[PDB]
DNA sequence: TTGACTCTCTTAAGAGAGTCA
DNA sequence: TTGACTCTCTTAAGAGAGTCA
């Protein structure tokens, strides 16, 4: 198994390697109508994308290293939680972007928290919206808002109460 | 079926059947420290369900007709919204559960909507707690919260910025 | 050891359709 | 015609693993 110090290696030689990723600053909304701003290390559109970098599916990619002869590969969001917890609640942990943006490799902007802790930030009001999340968000998510519903609550007759 | 007088006829028919499902009282967070009331109608746990319903999975039903000799069916959640768009802005609608309770079938706590808009009710914090949704949640989502985040963003060395 | 591809899987909000009696 | 089962699929936030040179 890989020792504490192997898994450090790890982690440094992965940072070195996403901070020579383009870094593109984008204007985000915070909540409460405030413009904030976020600076994601974006992996490139296609190969090359950095030593140890490869893309396995549209939007997603894996990083890998051989350490003493044996092939080691992460999820490439995976690497900077390595000497974390990989369960909470029964829950497996996932990378979580704050910054909403899947190409990006910030470790500032990511989190590691249950796919449901995950997936409620895309509502999220936002850090100055009223976001709640111990762990705070750093944007609004890109679906809060009224919706689109097509449809609302409705019967025909008289079958109902609500 | 075809005909907008057999289509009303199927959302009546669905109405009526559903509307002998037992009415279950169920006491709900609305936001705010503030807790409401709702009934849901329940479709049973087990055969049989009411004429017309049939169990395709453990939490999905379907509806079915014999209209022009051949057999209809559709979701079981479905059928109040069949004269509806089925689509919202290139997005499939689906029926969306405002009390958060799978077996229910009051329409009264159903809307049609994105799916995204639908998951998105999930983490709401509801009617008292600062609903934005243009069709008005019936109460907080039961992932609205902290959340349980295990580790925060973080660096080991000087390569990022936020 | 490394890059650049290939494949399928998980989850929890939702779906369509076939086999029998 | 109606009932009670069976199967796989969709989406968008996320994953693991194989092949070849
Ligand atoms: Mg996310
Ligand atoms: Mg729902
Ligand atoms: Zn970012
Ligand atoms: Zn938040
Ligand atoms: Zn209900
Ligand atoms: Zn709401």
């Amino acid at each position: 198994a890989l020792t504490n110090a192997q898994i450090l290696a790890v982690i440094d030689s992965w940072e070195e390697t996403v901070g020579q990723f383009p870094v593109i600053t984008h204007h985000v909304p915070l909540g409460g109508g405030l413009q904030g701003t976020l600076h994601c290390y974006e992996i490139p559109l296609a190969a090359p994308y950095g030593v140890g970098f490869a893309k396995n599916g549209p939007t997603r990619w894996q990083y890998k290293r051989t350490i003493n002869q044996v092939v080691h590969r992460w999820g490439s969001h995976t690497v900077p939680f390595l000497l974390e917890p990989d369960n909470i609640n029964g829950k497996t942990c996932t990378a979580s972007h704050l910054c909403h943006n899947t190409r990006c490799h910030n470790p500032l902007h990511l989190c590691w928290e249950s796919l449901d802790d995950n997936k409620g930030r895309n509502w999220c009001p936002g850090p100055n919206g009223g976001c709640v999340h111990a762990v705070v968000c750093l944007r609004q998510g890109p679906l809060y808002g009224p919706g689109a519903t097509v449809a609302g609550p409705q019967q025909r007759g008289s079958h109902f109460v609500v």
